[PDB]
């Protein structure tokens, strides 16, 4: 396969379905990437992640650069070998979690100390053996004044250029991995446009829409996506970082998004929330104590093929590890099934109808 | 298959190897039973438990009678259906954990309130759908004076008779399940003899050697087994309750034991202890941070086929669920491999040599 090749097979309105071919495998789009925190998709073996239908996973960098360490993972053979996932892996820049999980943070034009700079971020992702490298930037806080949103976006664009050059200066990385730039600008159209133009000028393999997983509310997110996605190069993948609620995904795809990631499936799974076509349920609720039906009546996952809600209800309330394992497998499978239905409906030119039907039942 | 049929295929000294045929499957002896607390072998799907080589698992009763409840599990279709394990299951009487996990316990000749009686215990195991039912007794504390050991043993024998009658009064249970009596008597030979005679007089499908997983030290346990096991009927299975350290198992088999169970493999696994032929290791130790070798160099389990000690070291130190899953699968597989080596060496008449070789390396 080539280093990177995104091809669009079918369209409907702003929605697209196709594939991204990379050295370690093919990624079907629109795609959902399970999140792997600390070199593991919580409670799941990689074979199980693959079994659910995942083509690629997201590897959090912040955690790995600290524990066990980027240089160490490299010495050990890379993240793929380390965790046992031989397919594509997209890594975040690690800058986000720095401004959320660390302390005494000191930001400057050079980078952030807590010294993670654009150059070091790219190098860390290189050491991890990332297939899709994310440019290092700043996820603008919400809400943000136009002045502050502009300053952060402008800085991120300067960092986008530095990320590009750092990535290109490393032969092995430039020839085997891909680089995505990130659009910033908060909820302001003029800033989003300036960011999109700056990114396109630099040139990237893919474009992410950053700064929209900040609790602005679905309506606002959709409004921003309405004018933001069209600004990005049409022939390259569009990645909406950190977005994952089922209805959010459907609406984003309707607006031109090709890639997604979020901890909702995994984290909520361990907390007792199971996704179903009739909306999410909290398996811990007493009404499931003697419910022999599977988590979801139509789901084709192994969990719904073998265990009842009653059993999983028992497991979660007892704090049993198998509870987390089963809820997580089902939720990730549910997400992958959602992406499959989305891809097929688009290919068949009935995605708009699918979106309508999905919402009517889910709500 | 028949309700119950134990056949001895080969012998060497006091050691025996054979099979126990039951309606839900065949059990190869000597056998190790993984412990399922709260209707689950912690951190493992039943298919994984089976994959390691387990023919039967032990279902703790105390927990299930409280949560989710015996009548409820029955209503839901039984423990097998509930947890997804369709092979034999041996259930403890639940009386042990009562004197360890509850409070304001009140013991009498009728039973124990915290009202679990011999009759209720048998009924609970029936509701759970147990294949091998354990008589309800009292696990004599260690150390114990001869007077106290005798009183407890005598009471347990009266309860053994009550357990037998309760089991026999229920047609469905008497025709599809088996009943094991438990030898008590602390470390006193005369009491062990009296208990063995009382049990044999009543008649059971199997005989357990109870009261020896109380921290008396291996030497003392072996000394007691030396004269205790020969007292039990030779043509029925001999079950050493709660014993599981690898070297303990080998020594017990050398003394006539056919069945074992213990939480060591699972519990220690989650705590970071991994069993290897060269002795146990604590994967959390810094010396494994960059060790690319599998948990054990010879182990044929899936974990040793795919992941390094370095990765598992990372997982456990990070408190990741996959860490518990991997350590547990390996440890249970290691135990099953130990039982396989024991069975084969006995069948080949070289068990004594195997025992010697095992100890030399393990220590
Ligand atoms: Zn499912
Ligand atoms: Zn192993």
């Amino acid at each position: 396969r080539p280093r990177f090749s995104f091809s669009i097979a079918a369209r409907e309105g702003k929605a697209r379905t196709g594939t991204i071919e990379m050295k370690r495998g093919v990624i079907r789009t629109p795609a959902f990437m399970p999140v792997g925190t600390a070199a593991t998709v919580k409670a799941l073996k990689p074979e199980t992640v693959r079994a659910t239908g995942a083509d690629i996973i997201l590897g959090n960098t912040y955690h790995l650069m600290l524990r066990p360490g980027a240089e160490r993972i490299a010495k050990l053979g890379g993240l793929h070998s380390f965790m046992g996932w031989d397919r594509p892996i997209l890594t975040d820049s690690g800058g986000y979690q720095v401004m959320s999980l660390s302390s005494l943070t000191k930001q400057s034009e050079e980078g952030v100390t807590f010294m993670l700079s654009p150059e070091r971020s790219i190098e860390i992702q290189h050491l991890l053996g990332s297939d899709i490298v994310m440019a290092f930037d700043e996820c603008t806080p919400y809400p943000a004044t136009p002045s502050r949103a502009a300053s952060s976006m402008e800085r991120s664009m300067r960092w986008a250029k530095r990320s590009r050059d750092a990535f290109d200066s490393r032969k092995e990385q430039a020839e085997n991995a891909a680089l995505f730039g990130i659009q910033q600008g908060s909820v302001f159209e003029n800033l989003r446009q300036q960011s999109a133009d700056a990114l396109a000028e630099i040139g990237f393999d893919g474009y992410a829409v950053g700064g929209l997983a900040v609790g602005e509310g679905q309506d606002e997110m959709f409004r921003v996506l309405d004018f933001s996605v069209p600004m990005l190069p049409d022939d390259k993948p569009h990645y909406l970082m950190g977005v994952g609620k089922p209805d959010d995904i459907v609406g984003a795809v309707e607006r031109g998004i090709d890639m997604f990631d979020c901890v909702l499936p995994t984290r909520s799974g361990r907390n007792g929330q199971a996704f179903t076509w009739d909306g999410p349920i909290n398996i811990r609720n007493a009404r499931f104590s003697e419910d022999l039906k599977p988590l979801d009546s139509e789901c084709h996952c192994a969990v719904c093929q073998k265990w009842s809600r009653a059993y999983i209800h028992h497991l979660i309330r007892a704090g049993e590890i198998l509870g987390a394992m089963l809820m997580t497998e089902h939720n990730i499978a549910f997400y992958q099934q959602l992406m499959q239905k989305i891809r097929d409906s688009i290919s068949e030119g009935r995605f708009s109808q699918f979106a309508q039907d999905f919402r009517a039942r889910y709500f």
